[PDB]
């Protein structure tokens, strides 16, 4: 929409008040003109037709419960855009400031969020397994990272390349969470998962096995469910990423952590420079070692830690 850029105020899914960038033209629209070609948030109105209607509001105040998921999807997409620009110097997901679109209130009681190759989509959850998925910053960053992956490595969504695709989204979703410093952790989806149970999360990077996911290649899922276990085998890569950053001893193998920043640097480089659509776990290890070498030298501790981390999770 063509209008005047302004700032509205609202309350997110978790009840927190935040300011959002909107556009004015008769109505106030969830259209942020301050980032690239814009950030647009749509109302799917509980249906499955996409993208739906560009979110319109009469007074620039978003405190209605219906508004909550829109506020967060819009706000978190901005934070995620900032992370990629400021930290990795990438302009939007395509690297050329492509408009970012998200639709909320997708379907009825839909327990998921996703990147469909064109935009992000968020369900409201059934109120038990999940509350509106855009309420979690690691969720929003996870979905937008899929867009980055689409325009770079293009990791096919199945088997090992799919598990890598998923892990990259969990890894960058977590780095964005730390970046915004929103009660950061190495857990995935803790803010929107199971509103009745506290202290749990959908997945864990620090300890994947906590929620039944493999933390070692010998324990990888080899079946056909979940596109060959993309949300299962990602635990192996998530564990490796956690080890590279924080360090620790896993299955007797010791890893000296090099921190989050270098983790982000190494993985972003591997993703955009070395990974291809069919890359498997072994190739990711080679990509990660190569990236750390490019950035820090072959005799660097950074290269050493990447090797130990993959050794620790059994990926040769
Ligand atoms: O496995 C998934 O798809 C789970 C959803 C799930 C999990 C358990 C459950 O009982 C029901 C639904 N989705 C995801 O992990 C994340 C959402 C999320 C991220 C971070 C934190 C929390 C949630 N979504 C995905 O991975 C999307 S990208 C998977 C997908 C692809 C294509 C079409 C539809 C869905
Ligand atoms: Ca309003
Ligand atoms: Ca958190
Ligand atoms: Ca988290
Ligand atoms: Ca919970
Ligand atoms: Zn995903």
């Amino acid at each position: 929409i063509t209008g005047t850029s302004t700032v509205g105020v609202g309350r997110g899914v978790l009840g927190d008040q935040k300011n959002i960038n909107t556009t004015y033209s008769t109505y106030y629209y969830l259209q942020d003109n301050t980032r690239g070609d814009g950030i647009f948030t749509y109302d799917a109105k509980y249906r499955t037709t996409l993208p739906g209607s560009l979110w319109a509001d009469a007074d620039n105040q978003f405190f209605a419960s219906y508004d909550a998921p829109a506020v967060d999807a819009h706000y978190y997409a901005g934070v995620t855009y900032d992370y990629y620009k400021n930290v990795h110097n990438r302009l939007s997901y395509d690297g050329n400031n492509a408009a970012i679109r998200s639709s909320v209130h997708y379907s009825q009681g839909y327990n998921n969020a996703f990147w469909n190759g064109s935009e992000m989509v968020y369900g409201d959850g059934d109120g038990q397994t999940f509350i509106p998925l855009s309420g979690g910053i690691d969720v929003v960053a996870h979905e937008l990272t899929h867009a980055v992956t689409d325009y770079t490595a293009g990791l096919i969504y199945q088997n090992e390349s799919g598990a890598i695709n998923e892990a990259i989204s969990d890894i960058f979703g977590t780095l964005v969470e730390f970046y915004a410093n929103k009660n950061p952790d190495w857990e995935i989806g803790e803010d929107v998962y199971t509103p009745g149970i506290s202290g749990d999360s959908l997945r864990s990077m620090s300890d994947p096995a906590k929620y039944g996911d493999p933390d070692h290649y010998s324990k990888r899922y080899t079946g056909t469910q979940d596109n060959g276990g993309v949300h299962i085998n990602s635990g192996i890569i998530n564990k490796a990423a956690y080890l590279i950053s924080q360090g620790g001893t896993h299955y007797g193998v010791s890893v000296v952590g090099i921190g989050r920043d270098k983790l982000g640097k190494i993985f972003y480089r591997a993703l955009t420079q070395y990974l291809t659509p069919t890359s498997n776990f072994s190739q990711l290890r080679a990509a990660a070692v190569q990236s750390a070498t490019d950035l820090y030298g072959s005799t660097s501790q950074e290269v050493a830690s990447v090797k130990q981390a993959f050794d620790a999770v059994g990926v040769k």
